[PDB]
Parts: C-alpha cells; structure tokens; sequence
C-alpha cells in the first residue's frame, strides 16, 4: 500500500520548505506498511486471546503499548486517544479523516484492517486510534529527519537522514 501522499502532507506540518527524496519516500512507506503490520497483528492475537470478535480501539490501544518503546508509546497513546475522542464529537466534518483532525486516511486503514482477517469485525475507532498512531510515529520520524537535513545544509531528506535520525534515537531504533 501507498501512504507516499499521507507522508507528504505530515512533513508539510512539521517541515513546510523541506523536501523527501524519491528513495526516503520508498523507505517511509516502507515503514509505516511494517508499523500497521504489526500493530494489527498484535491488536488480532489481543483480540483472540480476549475472545472478542471486534477489534476496536482498545485492542489498538494495548498492541501499541506492547509494541512500542516507553516515551513513543505515551506519545502514541494520547494522540490515539484524543483522535478517538474528536471523531466521536465531530459529527459535522466532512470526511473521517477530518472528523479525527488527521491527515492519515481513517477510511484506508479501515479498509485494510478488514481486508487483513486480524478479526471477525472491525470498530468505527480502530481505524481511528491507529491512523492517529501511524501519523504520530510519521511526523516524529520526519520531524528528525528534518533536523539532520538541515543540520547538514540540505533542503530534503535522503536515506541517510533517515538512518541517522532512527539509528541514533534510542526508541525509534527499538521499533524499527
């Protein structure tokens, strides 16, 4: 699956004049495809174990805890959180995306959670919680990657970018 475009849009909010590289790009939907992999497997085993035949946001909520290192999984968890709360409020907005206050598409991640068999059925705030997450690990992701390319006087982000900002960060390492 692509998220190139998602991608786009999250760097625009935390780097407006920095750019991505046709490789970076590749590398970046790379891994948010093995993040939403992961999480949604992990949410499946939950929701088995559980005997439960729906995932909802608090499968979503638990594999993301189990998943992801500390400071990240805090981060990740009010962010899901608070988009969970938005869509339940936010009867008025136009599209799913919007009603969540994300730029990650709630309507895909829908979409692939049942295309993945992880469960009979899947929650209105699944999708939600999770593309809230993906958005979050993107954003902190780019936002550091970011930092390296204008730290090295570069006006995009190259592969190297990416090493650096995640090899050198204690958790993203872990996750990825």
């Amino acid at each position: 699956e692509s998220y190139a475009i998602y991608v786009y849009k999250v760097l625009k909010q935390v780097h407006p004049d920095t750019g991505i590289s046709s490789k970076a790009m590749s590398i970046m939907n790379s891994f948010v495809n093995d993040v939403f992999e992961r999480i949604a497997g992990e949410a499946s085993r939950l929701a088995h174990y559980n005997k439960r035949s729906t995932i909802t946001s608090r499968e979503i909520q638990t594999a993301v805890r189990l998943l992801l290192p500390g400071e990240l999984a805090k981060h990740a968890v009010s962010e899901g959180t608070k988009a969970v709360t938005k869509y339940t409020s936010a009867k008025k907005a136009k599209t799913r995306s919007s009603r969540a206050g994300l730029q990650f598409p709630v309507g895909r991640v829908h979409r692939l959670l049942r295309k993945g068999n992880y469960a009979e059925r899947v929650g209105a705030g699944a999708p939600v919680y999770l593309a809230a997450v993906l958005e979050y690990l993107t954003a902190e992701i780019l936002e550091l990657a970011g930092n390296a390319a204008r730290d090295n006087k570069k006006t995009r982000i190259i592969p190297r970018h990416l090493q650096l900002a995640v090899r050198n960060d204690e958790e993203l390492n872990k996750l990825l």
